[PDB]
């Protein structure tokens, strides 16, 4: 038993496993977006090595609230992992558009705990989801949608000229 | 449109570009307040130097509102910049005078606006400027409240020479 | 009062007075397109980037002429300074014409205080204005002329795929 | 005989030996002024090094003047060099007037020698002076004002302490 734990509520504590299991399946399906666009049939190298960087990203932030977990006295617990929505994830559009779904659905996860945790004056768990969560995320959802605008703007009539250029000259590749 | 923007209320964009024109209102007053201090019947580099870097401080301040803007799918809005309130500022005393007044009204706005975030439950805006605006002007008003009182030990019945000591002893100069 | 004041006219410190102000709201309008392109709806980063730079340059311009002013013992006078003259600034092509529009109206009014100068039988003046002011001016017309060119060559039948390939080919970014 | 004469009139010719006479005249004036100022009953060793450095500097410029008649194909011609019109130059004050003074003669010598070679369309000496003495005599002039300012606000009831201080905390010395 926790010999530690102090103003760290049972509803924190399962909120914050429940965001352990939203990472996770975030993470889950960013692998499956990264090996999609590794297809020798899709071949977009650096779309294939954006989303590969978010499924770690995605990884490191539920290890990061484990971590905390275990500095609050909470105990981590896991469960299920989903498996990712599509198996096949269409063009570079509908992989980014469903990339922002999925990262404003963590970003609503954020604030309802980051709103929890304010409710039960909690500022240690307002200010670990302030310092590493909630200011990331803002940050990846404006590069999402600076991504979605520029993909939107080169479909124009030739869409796989477009998706070529938008790989090639924004996308970090080899 | 925006495809980014989540939890960022209306009144919060509006009241990010009126700190936006207060930030480079200010910036103005001071770039105004440093070539005041370069003129050749006044001749105080050290003063000078002082409010020409506050200029680029408050310039930058406003630089990294637009930005925050743009992250959360706000959308920038300028409006007149006004002059500053004076074309001669006096003497150094009556010039930190009217900055510590400047100063506590931008410190004001950002307070206000810290609590219009808090009452809306934007948590990125009120950790926005907790981490970048509020402790930054805590630490100029201090730096200012010690200034005016070396300035004003300084007066005696020697203005003159305390002038001339304070901006040569206090402020950095070449 | 100045004791260094000599063959400074009033005319001319008038007019300096005026420019500072031309080159203020030219910085302002500066900042307004770039951060019109950085919005996640526009994403055009080297758009942003080039614009920028360009509100820098047109600031230490004025910052320049200020430092001139008090030189020759002029009394430097602000105004107000007008917003932008839109809030919203289309294409990168609608931009650039803007841009070089307000390059043309400064360049005129650096050749109006030049004749003024050369008038008032100002040497001085008329050397700053050459030494730090007209080349820099041509050779900004010029770049944009360049741009505004590819920019328009790019259109073709395919406008998203040219505005894209511009700020990624000739724009720098990152 | 010179081969290489163009453009340049006996006018211009004739007034340029005359500035050389104003330099070199200049230069022995801040001679003495150096010398003065190393006196043991005067004892301000900043004082005597901003001379000292300004008799070269005035020196330099005579220099400049006859290479530049050399380069011309004019003859340079010497006169007689006047003394200085004083033999003690009273206060540190007093000194730093009569430099500015003396400036501002040179000052106008330089504007009249540029007006004439305005009216014979002489871009080459107009240039010349542009390029290497009206900015440097504006600077300068500009220099000296910001000093007089700063040696008149010591001045207070205390004028030994004020022009010690002055020598001290502005001028350069050891
Ligand atoms: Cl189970
Ligand atoms: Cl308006
Ligand atoms: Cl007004
Ligand atoms: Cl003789």
């Amino acid at each position: 038993s926790s010999q530690i734990r102090q103003n760290y509520s049972t509803e924190v504590e399962a909120a914050v496993n429940r965001l352990v299991n939203l990472y996770l399946r975030a993470s889950y399906t960013y692998l499956s977006l990264g090996f999609y666009f590794d297809r020798d049939d899709v071949a977009l190298e650096g779309v294939c090595h954006f989303f590969r960087e978010l499924a770690e990203e995605k990884r490191e932030g539920a290890e990061r609230l484990l971590k905390m977990q275990n500095q609050r006295g909470g105990r981590a617990l896991f469960q299920d992992l989903q498996k990712p929505s599509q198996d096949e994830w269409g063009t570079t559009l509908d992989a980014m558009k469903a990339a922002i779904v999925l990262e404003k659905s963590l970003n609503q996860a954020l604030l309802d705990l980051h709103a929890l945790g304010a409710a039960q004056a909690d500022p240690h768990l307002c200010d670990f989801l302030e310092s590493h969560f909630l200011d990331e995320e803002v940050k990846l959802i404006k590069k999402m949608g600076d991504h979605l605008t520029n993909i939107q703007r080169l479909v124009g009539s030739q869409a796989g000229l477009g998706e070529y250029l938008f790989e090639r000259l924004t996308l970090k590749h080899d």
